């Protein structure tokens, strides 16, 4: 079963069959991240921002040098203040990126950016958060589609790298979104293998047992069978106990004809959770030069 991993990520080698799932406990600097929720009332339903946070940690690694030279050029983009008080320091985020429970980035998302979302039982999408953070695109909670590549004022909460990744320059948009709205195993399998192959960071949405019935997780690697169809995916989930880490999910067509994922084999007794869509993040490594 050929497999494909995210650019710059080392496949874990400490997988173990657990009580309920086959997993690999988190290990820092391995290339992947597992921002874990503390369900402190502010992040309870922010799996979106957590996935977005994990994609950004990977992004930090991939652009370590460029980001340094960037903060050298534009010192004021390093910190974000709100009428006298500091709301975020991107350098703190970078120093703590490896932390599952108290990274500075997720703390920023749950405490200052999207606080009142988890006490209101509706959340945020991965690509919207990243587009805001990097480019500065204003994030609307009433917008239910792709980020409009239009020009405009920067979101006070982000646009840290908007000197380079501007708003309106479509070639400076690093994210994407894809709906699995009734497509098949093959179509979904090809799209995932593709984005991985093109060197992007991936996020995956699926049905839950909650109100919305929607959840978001990071997809780090995939195993395909002889016909190119997906067999499994390795993921991190911010809902998972911090001791779990990287999980292995089974991928198959359920009894209702839905492509679904589950910690256990997909059978009649196990229909799993249907997958809904996909979000991507590209490094944007060839868009840093401003003298172009």
């Amino acid at each position: 079963v050929t497999s494909v991993w995210t650019k710059g990520v080392t496949p874990p080698a400490n997988f173990t069959q657990g009580e309920d799932v086959f997993h690999a406990p988190y290990v820092a600097n391995q290339g992947w991240y597992d921002i874990t929720k503390t369900f402190n009332g502010k992040d309870d339903l922010l799996c979106g921002a957590a996935t977005a946070g994990n994609m950004l940690h990977w992004w930090f690694d991939q652009n370590k040098d460029q980001i340094k030279r960037y903060l050298e050029e534009h010192p004021e983009k390093q910190k974000i203040n709100f009428n006298g008080e500091q709301m975020f320091d991107v350098k703190e985020a970078i120093d703590t990126k490896n932390h599952q429970l108290d990274s500075k980035l997720f703390e920023y998302f749950k405490e200052k950016a999207f606080p009142y979302l988890s006490t209101k039982h509706l959340g945020v999408f991965p690509d919207h958060v990243i587009d805001m953070f990097i480019n500065g695109y204003r994030l609307s909670l009433t917008n239910h589609g792709p980020t409009p590549v239009k020009e405009g004022s920067k979101d006070p909460r982000g646009g840290i790298f908007d000197a380079v990744f501007t708003r309106g320059d479509q070639s400076k948009l690093l994210t994407s979104r894809h709906d699995f709205k009734e497509k098949n195993l093959k179509e979904i399998s090809d799209l995932i293998k593709k984005e991985l192959t093109e060197g992007k960071a991936l996020g995956l949405s699926h049905t839950y047992a909650n109100v919305r019935i929607n959840h978001v997780i990071n997809l780090w690697g995939a195993d395909f069978d002889s016909n190119g169809n997906l067999k499994a995916i390795y993921v991190t989930d911010s809902d998972s106990n911090a001791s779990i880490g990287m999980k292995k999910y089974f991928v198959g067509v359920n009894s209702a004809g839905k492509v679904a994922i589950s910690a256990k084999e997909i059978k009649e007794d196990n229909i799993g959770a249907q997958v809904l869509g996909l979000f991507t993040l590209s490094t944007g490594q060839d868009s840093w030069n401003q003298t172009n």
